[PDB]
C-alpha cells in the first residue's frame, strides 16, 4: 500500500545507479522492475503471510542479470538468482524489528566475512 | 581461512555494537555464536555448495532471539531467518561485487522493504 | 488470539458438532472435530495480500458424511470454499456489514439456502 | 419462479435493511440487484451446475460496495465475495440441511472466523 514506491536497487553514487519502479501486485506477490525489457532488467519480489500461530513469514526474492551487446540484440547471459526469508513474531515490538533489519544491514556490510567470501570467488573457511 | 573471524553484526555505531565470535565448522556450516549461552544469544550460520557445473549456491541463516527475564533468563522468542544466493560460476569478481551491492541497496533505511519489515502490516 | 474452538453445527442440544484448533503452519489454519481424519469435520482458513490493496481471506469447509457398514467410513465429503476479498482501508463498520451480509444471505427462508435444502436449482 | 424472490441481504433489525430485488436470469446465472443504479448497489449472483457424474457445484457471488459522494455517487471500493458448495448428487434433505446449518454456524455472531474478518488482521 504505502510501501510500494520506486527505489534504488544498486547504488553507484549518481549516474551509474539503477532504480526499480513498481509493476504489479497480484496473486500475493509484489514486483518491482527496472525496465519493461524481459531480459535486461533487475527484479524484486516480496509477499507476506502468517506462517504459524505466532510467526509471519516475509519472503523476498531478487533477480540480477548482466547483459552485453553480443553481436546486436543484447541478451541476458545469466541471472544471479536469490531468495530470502524472515520469520518474525506477530506481536514482536517495533524496536525488535528495527533491530532485525539492523542485523541484515550489518551482516552484508562493506568488508564483513560474507561479502568477502562472495567477492573473492572463494568459500568460507 | 581469513574469513573465519569475529565480526560486528548489529553495529549501533559505537557502544551498542554486537560481536559474534567464530565457534564452529562442521560439514561446511561455518557457525558464529555470540555468547556461551547458546539458548540466549544470537547465531549466524553460513555455507556454500557447488553441486553443478554453473551454480554456486550459498546459504545463510541468522537467529536473533530477544532476551527477557522470566518468573530466570531464557529466550522468549527467536526471530528466525534464512537466505540464499545463487551465482553463476563464470561470473567474475565485479559481478559478485554487484550482487552484494544489490544487497546493500535493498535493505538501506530509505527503501520500502526494510520499512515494511519495521512496520509489520503486510507490504 | 482468535485461534480457538467453536460449535460449527448446533443440533438443538447436545448433538452439536464442535471443532477445536489442531494446526497452524504454512499459512494454513486448521480446526478439527476428532483426530480421525476420515471421520471429522474440517475448517481451513488463510489470509494474503493478493491484489494491490486487497486482503483476500479464503475459508474452506469439509463436512464428510459417515455411516457404519460391515466400521466408520467416509461415504462422501461435501467440500466447500469461500473467497472473501476486502480492501485494506476498511473500517470496522464495513466489516460488520459484510459479516451481516453473510448472515442475511444464508438465513432460513432465503432463496439460496432453500435451494440448497430442496436440492433444486435457482429459478 | 418459486425461489426467485427478494430477500433481506443485510438485516439491520428494522428500517436499515437492504432489500435486494430479482432482476435477471441468463446462462443459468440468477442476479439480484439492490437499487436500479448499477454503480452503488449490492449484487447477488447464484448459479448451479452439475457435471455428468457425481457432483453438483454451486456458485454464489455477493458484491457489497461502499458508496461515496464528493465529486457524484460512485463505487468507492467494491468488497466482492465468492463461494462454492460441492455436494454429492444423492445428498438427501437431511444432509443438505446440515451443510446449510454448517454455514449458519460458522458465520454466527461470535465465532472466530467472523471476528477475524471483522478485525482485518491475521487469522
Amino acid at each position: 500500500a504505502s510501501n510500494f514506491t520506486q527505489f534504488v536497487l544498486v547504488d553507484n553514487g549518481g549516474t551509474g545507479d539503477v532504480t526499480v519502479a513498481p509493476s504489479n501486485f497480484a496473486n500475493g506477490v509484489a514486483e518491482w522492475i527496472s525496465s519493461n525489457s524481459r531480459s535486461q532488467a533487475y527484479k524484486v519480489t516480496a509477499s507476506v503471510r502468517q506462517s504459524s500461530a505466532q510467526n509471519r513469514k516475509y519472503t523476498i526474492k531478487v533477480e540480477v542479470p548482466k547483459v552485453a551487446t553480443c553481436t546486436e540484440l543484447p541478451v541476458a547471459a545469466w541471472r544471479s538468482y536469490l531468495n530470502m526469508e524472515l520469520t518474525i513474531p506477530i506481536f514482536a515490538t517495533n524496536s525488535d524489528c528495527e533491530l532485525i533489519v539492523k542485523a541484515m544491514q550489518g551482516l552484508l556490510k562493506d568488508g564483513n566475512p560474507i561479502p568477502s567470501a562472495i567477492a573473492a570467488n572463494s568459500g568460507i573457511y
